[PDB]
Order: structure tokens, then C-alpha cells, then sequence
């Protein structure tokens, strides 16, 4: 699990490889582990072409988006935004779904 300490930004991972013509798969920031369909606290979330669910502020993809980076950053965290973390990427169709359960721990 990555560490960052009280006040300090975190950085978590999240990529997905792009086809040729840049089709963009939505994808789904939530807090806490991945459940079974959608994310049980999202943060952040795309369509195709940006986000569609934002209270998006302290949290960003601060990598692009249109490249497969996906990657989330939180801005001065305190030890509330310890915990799982989950990037589901949501291909076309049931039972595909990238879940990728990130930890976070505040120091």
C-alpha cells in the first residue's frame, strides 16, 4: 500500500491499454472495495470523453485520459482517504471489467 503522509497529495495508478482509433472505455473511481457492478463510492467517473459524476475538486486524473491514464491524485489528504481504493474499467458488455483494488495509507 502507498503512503503518503497528512497534507500531502496521493497517487494512484490506473492505466488501460488503448485501441488504434482512441476509443475511450468508461471507467469508475470509488472508495472502498470493488462490489459487483458500478463502484460502491465513487469519486471520480468517466463516459467516453471525460467525466460524467465529479465532486471532483481535491480529486483529478492528473495523467491523460485519452491514452488509457486513468490515474487518480488527492489533494492534501487527511486520514479519512486511508483505505481501498478501486479504478474499474467498464469494457462493452458483462463480466469484463478491470477491477483494480488500490491501498491507501496516510502517515
Amino acid at each position: 500500500g502507498y503512503k503518503v503522509e497528512v497534507g500531502k497529495n496521493a497517487y494512484l495508478p490506473c492505466s488501460y491499454t488503448l485501441p488504434t482509433s482512441g476509443t475511450l472505455v468508461p471507467m469508475c473511481w470509488g472508495k472502498g472495495f470493488c462490489p459487483w457492478s458500478q463502484c460502491t463510492n465513487e469519486l471520480l467517473r468517466t463516459d467516453e470523453r471525460n467525466v460524467t459524476y465529479q465532486k471532483s475538486s481535491r480529486y483529478q486524473l492528473k495523467g491523460d485520459l485519452n491514452k488509457g491514464d486513468v490515474s487518480l491524485i488527492i489533494k492534501n489528504v487527511t486520514l479519512d482517504d486511508h483505505g481501498t481504493y478501486c479504478c474499474r474499467i467498464q469494457f462493452p458488455g458483462l463480466m469484463n471489467d478491470k477491477k483494480l483494488e488500490l491501498k491507501l495509507d496516510i502517515k
